[PDB]
């Protein structure tokens, strides 16, 4: 029965849509009494009522917008944040990001017809629009025919296409970057690249290089549990070889795949041991140059000691721990329903250490819902935790 | 020196464009004095100075909007039509229809698999969003390779994918309906049928039928000049021949040529013999069926005797001849200044004969720029000519 505001559902902390059918920012909470609901856009007020799109739910926060009446998601984007309150306190929901899954257009582009010494190497840069998330690249012939892929000519992760050498029968096709969009499957095109190969009369055997990581070193940051990926492009007229290490260490066999006609490496689940540095070896026959990578790795904080609810018996002393790790090590702000600490009906009742709240002689008063956003650089994390009396 | 205002240049009548770079409805004139501009959009004075987005030209009527300060081309579609005047008279450019490029998405839909007995028929619909002009249209897997066509298996030009007899292999990958635009050459894609095949055990040979051309025959109206495409698809299980007639005639060996695995017809610049009745052979192992398909021919207007300029000597007899060949046959209608000659300022050296104007007497006065719209269900012509006295 008497349980102050949870929020039982929201709409994802970075909601990307299509103006397809209508946007739907989600919110709904428990509770004793039904809770009531209200909006922030970017921090100030979002007034329901002057907008005629936006809607709230049944006995939810829910909202829900309508564009079938002249109107444009774009000038829609923004922060949101619910807010659930009732007679006791008030929760808050994480802050919703939505956004517009974009798939634009390439600009306007007359390309120079692109004409190379035989056996030299080349590089058809892609560099496509935006768009969110990113778009998966693929090349094709400008009448729809997969470019077939090799060690000598591939894609990198960029998705730029990768002459190592270039042989006479790169002339028997077209070249066109496309970009295939997550969510809306729309393909977008970029103009054909014509090739016009010179024969110079020389296989002249040459050393390696590096095509895709300039020069001798690259450093890369990478988040904790997500994909690490190193590549190495060569460009070798015997076509060269890559080959992968880890200095003073193993690559691990289980969460390492070698892609890309080995130019690629994949480390699934990072974790801080898995920062350090790698290299690789562009072997060819007249010669073996090596590049370095230097792996750091930083997190976004996740969870090591989450608030839960508090139901004490009067006179009884509770505590609220809000600790996360992260790297950078995590904040902590606390918050009575919304409403910075700093800022908040004073309580004798309440001591604060940092990341550690205790309640001395938890009285009549004093229920509430306080919040806890542990942030760094890279994500935050945010605690409803309520503190009700028996 | 002395001549009134003639057309210089002009957009195309069916101007489209896409959403990318900025209108330019264009419009040129010469002229004695250097003429001054103004346009109609949906027969109503188009009222520049109230509209920020577009301006006139140096020394022109060439239009240009600009969409860079909040605004869309979706709501700037309409009939544009240029006025070029002078101090003689004013001469007319045709109605500019601007329409926007549209390559719009596919309605969601929750697709059925599919399931078809082994041996037996099957038709997976396309059915694309419009687009103008129409897409170019393909099948593909869903992870992009291209679904190879032959006899057995191929599409029609609606973009319907024609299963004549459904092999064990033709689940050895999905099918998606991808739509290909013209300008933009932006792709979409449709959901991927899935086939779920059923073996019955069972080559059960069957009679043929038609799958396309639904039953026995089918009626088609095709414009003089334009292409004339005839198809027949077939359904049986040894895999179907079609074979092509002209009742009573040969089909033209240079203006034909058979397309799609022969199931279709292309006549090139069709004229008035081209029509007549056409038929084609669905010719199985167990029979061999036929369709009838009825072609008439009309056509848009096309000049016979336009109006020419007119430069008189006082005294003189002039005349105006306006005559264009169409089926059905063109209606003639006459402009003095744009203003119609039903409601223009009398004059007794005028005698009107339907397509004919004469005029007898050509004094001083009478310097003005006559019009002529010859047109039918399929189009019209639109000729400037002046009557200049010297
Ligand atoms: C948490 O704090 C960080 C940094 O102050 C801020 O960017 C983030 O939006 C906050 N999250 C919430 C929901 O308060
Ligand atoms: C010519 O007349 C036809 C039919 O009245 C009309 O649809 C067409 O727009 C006219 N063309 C011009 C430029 O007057």
């Amino acid at each position: 029965l008497t349980q102050p505001p949870t929020i039982t559902k929201q709409s994802a902390k970075d909601h990307i849509v299509d103006p397809r059918d209508n946007i739907l920012i989600e919110c709904e909470a428990k509770g004793n009494p039904a809770p009531s609901f209200h909006w922030t856009r970017n921090s100030r007020f979002f007034n329901i009522a002057k907008d005629p799109r936006v809607s709230m739910r049944r006995r939810s926060g829910t909202l829900v917008i309508d564009f079938r009446s002249g109107g444009r998601p774009e000038e829609y984007e923004g922060e949101y944040q619910c807010f659930a309150r009732n007679k006791f306190g008030t929760a808050l929901s994480n802050r919703i990001r939505l956004q517009v899954s974009k798939s634009p257009l390439w600009p306007k582009e007359n390309l120079d017809p692109v004409v190379v010494q035989e056996g030299a190497p080349l590089t058809l840069q892609c560099n496509p629009p935006p768009g969110l998330p990113s778009p998966v690249i693929f090349w094709m012939s400008s009448s729809m025919e997969p470019i077939t892929q090799d060690k000598r000519v591939s894609q990198g992760h960029n998705g730029d296409l990768y002459f190592s050498n270039v042989m006479l029968q790169d002339m028997q096709t077209d070249y066109s970057c496309n970009a295939r969009f997550h969510f809306t499957h729309t393909i977008q095109q970029k103009n054909p690249f014509t090739l016009k190969v010179l024969t110079t009369r020389g296989v002249a055997e040459r050393t390696p290089s590096f095509m895709y990581p300039q020069g001798t070193a690259s450093s890369q940051m990478v988040l904790r549990g997500m994909d690490l990926l190193l590549e190495c492009i060569a460009s070798g007229v015997p076509t060269p070889d890559i080959a992968w290490y880890k200095k003073g260490g193993d690559l691990p066999s289980d969460k390492a795949k070698f892609e890309n006609f080995n130019k690629a490496l994949r480390i699934t689940n990072v974790s801080e041991e898995d920062s350090g540095e790698y290299f690789c070896l562009a072997s060819n026959k007249m010669g073996s140059i090596r590049h370095t990578i230097s792996v750091r790795v930083k997190a976004a904080p996740y969870w090591l000691d989450e608030p839960k609810n508090l139901i004490l018996a009067p006179g009884e002393d509770g505590r609220l721990v809000c600790r996360a790790n992260g790297n950078p090590k995590p904040t902590v702000q606390w918050m009575v329903n919304g409403e910075p600490l700093q800022s908040a009906p004073p309580n004798p009742n309440r001591e604060v250490a940092g990341d550690t709240i205790i309640f001395r002689d938890t009285q009549i008063s004093s229920r509430a819902v306080y919040q806890c956003n542990t942030s760094n650089e890279h994500g935050y994390l945010l605690a409803n935790a309520f503190v009700s009396v028996l």
